[PDB]
């Protein structure tokens, strides 16, 4: 689980929308894997607006936050999982890592500020959903 909160948005992985989240829609994608609806309350996350492959993510099934190098934004395979049959997800980035289904969510940032928030994994690999394209978060 895991959400980012940038202004009035949270930005949260499609398949762990909740109804209020649904209720509160702002957009969403299946192909990407995200959902972002409106909040209250102002978030303090800063997306970050760059082309870095370097940073760090947060990992829930080791309380740790681990550096990796990661792939540019793609449309990469990704098996079946209980949320999705095998299909192409876009705007995804992979890096070697620990990632279990619960782990989704966690956050991936750089020196500019949050990158993404973790969507696959299995095998010593985790794959990010990017959101640094999103250019409507820093506004409205
Ligand atoms: N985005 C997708 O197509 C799905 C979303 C839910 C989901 O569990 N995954 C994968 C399954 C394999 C192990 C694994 C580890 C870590 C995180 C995610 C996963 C991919
Ligand atoms: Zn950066």
């Amino acid at each position: 689980s895991g959400a980012i909160y940038v202004g009035n948005y949270r930005v949260v992985n499609r398949h762990l929308a909740t109804h209020n989240d649904w209720a509160n829609l702002v957009w969403e994608d299946s192909s990407r894997d995200l959902l972002v609806s409106s909040t209250t309350a102002q978030g303090c996350d800063t997306i970050a607006r760059c082309d870095c492959q370097t940073g760090v993510y947060y990992c829930s099934s080791r309380r740790k936050h681990y550096p990796v190098s990661f792939s540019k934004p793609s449309l990469i395979f990704v098996e079946a999982s209980e949320y999705y049959p095998a299909r192409y997800q876009s705007h995804l980035m992979l890096a070697v890592g620990h990632s279990e289904p619960g782990d989704c969510g966690g956050i991936l940032r750089c020196q500019h500020g949050v990158v993404g928030i973790v969507s696959t994994g299995g095998n010593g690999l985790v794959g990010f959903a990017d959101v640094r394209d999103l250019l409507w978060l820093d506004e409205e």
